[PDB]
């Protein structure tokens, strides 16, 4: 499904090198959430798998995964002057029960909010 697999490009990275700061700067620039740049963006970690098991026919249904996720948030902050164009992002990384709209069995939103 095309929901699910944007899903997984907009907020699946299974094994992320960092998360800090310069994680977030390089992960947003390569799933095309800049030029514009997304306000907010998290990413789950570790198995595929693990991420479709928290959940017809274009209707969603709201899940609180049951355990919890590594995750990675990337939020928009102040541009440095030097690149005012280019997008600045601070990395929160926890582990963090996480928020999905299901569609058929399969993860095709995340709801940002908890993260901000």
């Amino acid at each position: 499904n095309s929901r699910y697999t944007h899903f997984l490009t907009q907020h699946y990275d299974a094994k992320p090198q960092g998360r800090d700061d310069r994680y977030c700067e390089s992960i947003m620039r390569r799933r095309g959430l800049t030029s514009p740049c997304k306000d907010i963006n998290t990413f789950i970690h570790g198995n595929k798998r693990s991420i479709k098991a928290i959940c017809n026919p274009h209707r969603e249904n709201l899940r609180i995964s049951k355990s919890s996720f590594q995750v990675t948030t990337c939020k928009l902050t102040t541009p440095s002057p030097q690149n005012i164009s280019n997008c600045q992002y601070r990395a929160t990384a926890g582990f963090r029960n996480v928020v999905v709209a299901c569609e058929n069995g399969l993860p095709v939103h995340l709801d940002q909010s908890i993260f901000r």
